[PDB]
């Protein structure tokens, strides 16, 4: 119900209390309803309340940095930064981020992404996110909350929940059985709680018939009870449909105000009459404003001297820093042949396909608003999540320049016209070729593509350009740049394909990252955050195209289903090739754990016990190959047969580890109390059951190196 004392939630609430009493209902209706659709100058306002010296909130786009910025770093997505499994970059972003939000004048960053989590590899936003891994997703939710709110900027955990998919989006519901709405969809808003998120923005879609934003059960009863939540709830935008009971399910925030059209206006004056007529309690609104004030006195935001909005201002610092870093540490190599990469002084290099050159996506253009098109060059996917770059650096300049520093001879063709290709291919040492996926939000259909993508195909006739290629030179590299999954069957099937570099979203230091891997500056280290799998059957979900999605898998997606159904994934989740070889030695498991449900009292995340320590595993590792890389382990952990059905592996833990030829280190996985839990239904609690869990520690979701267990009385 209430933070604690001596938290920093506990002071913000007082202080938010002290705030309240000098308002009246004017101010308080004010602070929760916003201007209307593009009625101040940020993405969404609210009105001022002078009489505590509270602004008009300014609430910006996105998850990546600040969108309409002119002088702001386009972050590379989430997705990405997840694919470095690296907590330090990941909090680093964050951090990077915020400074640049507040540095620009805006309160409220609208980000990071934990819904859609991502169970579909078609589906448009979930490279908004943070991979398909609940556990993954919670770590960076916390740490990129962490990073961003350390700079005293407001962050949005979104979009809470079940937005899976963007086809028909505001009208479908999401029906999933109420374990699988709190053990996985709900698991990385708990780790945004935790980490003081100060804002969470409700989602379009219905979950079981209700709107997002009109649930008392999700909002009241999960968010705010059993997650111990003490901010404030936002709609999406124009995603509020009543004016009553969405204030009674524990709405705090009308955003933008109306919608597009400057209609729906469902508070402002309306929710003035709904108080006023007895339909909405004061004591609702009451609540509604302390969360919005508390979050502001949380953050600081109280003080003299928060930067005036303005979003002309170059606020990029030396920030490229962390974007050239996750671009660079988030490159998965999937396939190294004779070891073809990292290439070293060839006498010629042909580079092959459109995405390796500037196109309208690098640039801004007039014809990619909201960075909807896949034209030239890829860097993130397109909506309300996308920014515009300071700079772009494309593949095909940066090898160039490498390239040509060595006496290297290069050849482009800049087009993915397959005889162009062949053509510039013939002859040479090597020749690299692009291909790319593109996805975004479901407001704008992108060649064909509505949102969420048509099929996990190469767009642009990838695949035929590939082989077109391959049939010219018999040493192929292919450089991917996608929103997610494509299967690479194809591509794979051509003797000539030596390397497939999986380069993921890089934003605007895609080349130089790049050049990085490819010439072996830098081993790359980041491993998938989602499974490619062989077929597009071998999937269990799919993007719906009724009124219903029942979310039948439960528990099961993504590698879950792929190890619960026994199918051999082309390359699993957690999988990465190096430019070395690592040795695991050593697996210790110490536990203090108890079996039952939780006992603490409720404080943001849940029950104070969660989120604490209960077990510590550890392993040695060694790089026992010829280079300096670096190396994520990964812990997952099996469930004692005995509980309730859960996936045969879960991930629980990573650390990743740079080390030089010969050099040791030590991988250390914390597990909390909830880490060994599962969610039990019948009495709404987080439980530790009793038995033996298996612990497996390897380089991959499939490639364990060691084994052992975790035993609860
Ligand atoms: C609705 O949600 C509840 C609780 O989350 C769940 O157990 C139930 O199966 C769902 N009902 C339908 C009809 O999908
Ligand atoms: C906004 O920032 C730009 C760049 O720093 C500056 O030139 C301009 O004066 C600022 N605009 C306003 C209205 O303060
Ligand atoms: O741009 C404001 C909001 O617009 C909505 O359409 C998106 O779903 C949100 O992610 C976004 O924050």
């Amino acid at each position: 119900v209430v933070p604690p004392a001596g938290t920093p939630w506990g002071t913000a609430y007082d202080k938010a209390k002290a705030a309240l009493a000098k308002l009246n209902l004017q101010d308080k209706v004010g602070i929760v309803s916003g201007v209307g659709w593009n009625g101040g100058p940020c993405v969404g306002n609210t009105s001022p309340a002078s009489k505590i010296s509270y602004p008009s909130l300014c609430l910006q786009d996105g998850p990546l940095g600040v969108r309409y910025s002119t002088g702001s770093t386009a972050f590379t997505p989430g997705v990405q930064a997840a694919s470095t499994w690296d907590v330090n970059l990941i909090r680093e972003r964050g951090q990077f981020i915020g400074e640049e939000v507040k540095a620009s004048g805006i309160h409220v960053i609208l980000g990071p992404v934990a819904g859609p989590l991502g169970k579909t590899p078609q589906g448009g936003r979930n490279w908004e996110g943070f991979g398909v891994d609940p556990y993954l997703t919670g770590i960076a939710m916390g740490q990129t909350i962490n990073g961003i709110q350390s700079v005293g900027v407001q962050a949005t955990a979104k979009h809470y929940i079940l937005n899976e998919q963007e086809l028909n989006r505001e009208t479908i519901s999401s029906n999933p059985d109420d374990r699988t709405l709190h053990e996985l969809y709900t698991w990385p808003f708990a780790d945004a709680v935790q980490a003081n998120v100060a804002s969470v923005m409700c989602s379009y879609n219905k979950v079981n018939t209700t709107w997002a934003c009109e649930d008392q059960y999700t909002l009241q009863t999960v968010l705010k009870d059993q997650l111990g939540f003490p901010g404030y709830v936002m709609t999406d935008w124009n995603a509020q449909h009543t004016t009553v009971q969405s204030a009674n399910s524990g709405l705090d925030m009308s955003m933008p105000g109306t919608d597009f059209n400057g209609n729906n206006r469902l508070w402002g004056p309306a929710l003035t009459n709904a108080v006023n007529s007895n339909q909405v309690p004061t004591s609702r609104v009451d609540d509604m404003v302390t969360r919005i004030l508390a979050a502001w006195y949380l953050t600081g935001q109280d003080q003299a001297g928060y930067p005036s909005f303005n979003i002309s201002r170059n606020v990029q610092g030396n920030h490229k820093t962390n974007v050239r870093a996750i671009a660079r540490d988030g490159i998965v190599l999937l396939k190294n042949d004779a070891n073809i990469l990292p290439l070293k002084k060839p006498a010629s290099i042909a580079v092959v396909g459109s995405a390796a050159i500037i196109g309208n996506h690098a640039r801004n253009s007039p014809s990619c608003n909201d960075k909807g098109c896949d034209d030239g060059a890829l860097g993130m996917g397109w909506g309300s999540g996308a920014v515009n770059y300071p700079y772009f650096v494309a593949p095909y300049d940066a090898i160039n320049t490498r390239a040509s520093s060595q006496g290297t001879q290069v050849t482009l063709s800049n087009t993915d016209n397959t005889s162009s290709g062949a053509s510039a291919a013939r002859g040479k040492d090597v020749a690299i070729v692009f291909i790319t996926a593109d996805s975004g939000e479901g407001y704008i259909t992108v060649e064909g593509n509505a949102g969420d993508r048509n099929n996990l195909d190469p767009w642009h006739n990838g695949n035929a350009l590939v082989q077109a290629v391959a049939g010219a030179n018999s040493n192929v590299i292919v450089v991917v740049h996608s929103v997610g999954a494509i299967i690479l069957e194809q591509i794979l099937a051509l003797p000539q394909v030596k390397a497939v570099v999986w380069a993921g979203l890089p934003s605007q230091e895609s080349g130089n990252a790049l050049v990085d891997v490819l010439w072996g500056d830098v081993s790359p280290s980041g491993k998938l955050v989602y499974t490619i799998a062989k077929s597009p059957n071998d999937y269990n979900t799919r993007i719906v195209s009724g009124g219903s999605d029942s979310f039948s898998e439960g528990l099961f997606i993504d590698y879950k289903h792929f190890d619960d159904a026994n199918i051999t994934p082309r390359y699993e989740f957690g999988y990465g090739l190096s430019y070395t070889k690592f040795n695991y030695s050593r697996l210790s498991v110490l536990s203090t754990a108890k079996s039952g449900p939780a006992t603490g009292a409720v404080v943001p995340g849940g029950p104070s016990d969660l989120f604490q320590n209960v077990a510590t595993v550890t392993v040695d590792i060694a790089n026992s190959g010829q280079v300096t890389g670096a190396e994520v382990a990964q812990l997952y952990i099996t469930y004692p047969s005995s509980a309730p059905r859960t996936p045969p592996k879960q991930l629980r833990g990573f650390a990743k580890l740079n080390l030089t030829p010969g050099q040791s280190g030590t991988a250390t996985f914390n597990i909390r109390r909830r880490d060994l839990s599962y969610w039990d239904t019948a009495s709404q609690k987080w439980v530790v059951p009793s038995g033996s869990f298996g612990i497996s520690v390897g380089a991959s979701s499939r490639d364990i190196r060691l084994t052992s267990t975790l035993s609860v009385a």
